């Protein structure tokens, strides 16, 4: 079977680090579910790229577990993602079922906010590192990308392919990510 | 005064490659438009991703020239852009006023299929330069973002953000560029 992926979209999202990670996911053969955290309407971005969902968070969530759940960032996102009961609940049951939880630039500090993966090393945007240690319950790393166990972080729009391959590489292995890396004339 | 970019968003276009420079440019403080090819309505990118276009080509077009047309990839969205007529009028009107082109990926196929820039040295995606050297009417480069006079060209989603700089360091200066790369946390 496929692996499946879910992708949370809130209002002022980061658009490259949604939809680089959607785009390469989705190249990868991984089923992608774009859900507004809001509703089924349209997402405004924090550049005012419209994305339309393809499906609401309430009616995806409904769709069983899946094998990765990403956090973009963006600071209005990623507030808004924090402030999520919804979003809560779905990331304790991610990491409770074991699942991978990916976030970029500030979509780390959404695990903050609902004390995921407490202990792990991660990554943040550079002006996200202070919200996201608070309190000291993760340790910092300025890898541009962080995997600690089924805690995958990066760093900000320029770290979206390395992320986005990296989620690839854990759902579906090596193999696959260096197949779907090479069209893109990366690096 | 602000610059202006115009961003023909067509079926099948690379959203990556659309993303990436509208965002960048808007982080630029380039009034971008992004115009949607067969009008209003919300355009089904090359990977599903949906997007929103700020208006319709038409309209955007009876809003005075750009300082810059900017043309996406994707082979679906390159092959509409190729047959539009409407792309071919505003491609042309742009040329003759020495007004920046910038085309990605596939994208610089439509530069071909409307006869604008012959003798450009251009690069495009490995995949298109067979389609874009038909007839040898321009040079080919393997560079990751060439830029022969008011010809800018790039090759994929991988080389986006290079592609979207250069069109901001064309447009607003190389401090500019500079100052917007930083927080995007690339190379």
């Amino acid at each position: 079977a496929s692996k499946r992926a879910l992708v949370i979209l809130a209002k002022g999202a980061e658009e490259m680090e949604t939809v680089i990670p959607v785009d390469v996911m989705r190249r990868a053969g991984i089923k992608v579910t774009v859900a507004g955290l809001a509703g089924k309407d349209p997402v405004q971005c924090s550049r005012d790229v419209v994305i339309c969902p393809d499906a609401s968070l309430e009616d995806a969530k409904k769709e069983g577990p899946y094998d990765v759940v990403v956090l973009p960032g963006g600071n209005l996102g990623a507030q808004n993602l924090s402030e999520s009961a919804a979003v809560k609940e779905i990331l304790k049951e991610q990491e409770n079922r074991k699942g991978l939880i990916a976030a970029i630039c500030a979509g780390p500090t959404a695990l903050l906010a609902h004390e995921i993966g407490f202990g792990s090393k991660v990554t943040t945007h550079p002006l996200a590192k202070d919200k996201m240690m608070n309190g000291g319950h993760y340790t910092y790393s300025e890898n541009r990308v962080e995997k600690d166990g089924l805690i995958l972080t990066s760093r900000g729009p320029g770290t979206s392919f390395e992320f986005a391959l990296a989620i690839v590489e854990a759902l579906n292995g090596k193999e696959v990510a260096a197949q779907v890396k090479a069209p893109l004339v990366l690096k």
